[PDB]
């Protein structure tokens, strides 16, 4: 894995995290994602906040066409939590997540590790039925939220590519499953 690929990787990570801070609702192209998506960098080197290998491995129950979809659905909702925390107007209720919610039950809690991703955003205080930002913390940490959101987006993107039979490393990745 070369010097140029490693440098491109980090430049992309910083550029896209900055873009998410600047305008958290914008869509990103595959071209923008390329330096993070078609690189020869190992998994442990590409995901620095999420343990992406564990998120997949722990949920690798039954048929990949199904569990990759289940993970994608959870990641979509987790990516909206991060984009909303970065938005010039955060939704009301942004400070807390309630587990007793029908969408939450069928999405984020349909995968092992879903709640821990919310913790990485800053929802670190345990509550009777959910998680919240601690009272002493006034605002989200934009750098932390943006890097987590980008990794959630990237992993959703890779899983979507595998489901579309179009991942740059589709064959090697399918053998692993």
């Amino acid at each position: 894995p070369g010097e140029e690929e490693e440098r491109a990787f980090l430049v992309a990570r910083e550029e896209l995290a900055s873009a998410l801070r600047r305008d958290s609702g914008q869509a990103f192209s595959l071209e923008q994602l390329r330096p993070l998506l078609a690189s020869s960098l190992p998994l442990a080197a590409r995901y620095l906040q999420l343990d992406a290998a564990r998120l997949v491995r722990c949920n690798a129950h039954g048929e990949p066409r199904n569990y990759l979809n289940t993970l994608s659905t959870a990641l979509n909702i987790l990516e909206k939590y991060g984009r909303n925390l970065l938005s010039p107007q955060r939704p009301r209720y942004w400070r807390g997540v309630k587990f007793n919610n029908p969408v939450f039950r069928s999405t984020v809690d349909a995968v092992q590790g879903g709640r821990d991703v919310l913790r990485l955003y800053g929802y670190t205080e345990e509550q009777p039925d959910g998680l919240s930002f601690p009272e002493g913390q006034e605002e989200p940490d934009e750098h932390q939220v943006a890097t987590v959101t980008l990794e959630v987006l990237l992993l959703r993107t890779e899983l979507s590519l595998l489901l579309q039979n179009t991942h740059p490393r589709q064959q090697a990745l399918e053998q692993l499953l």
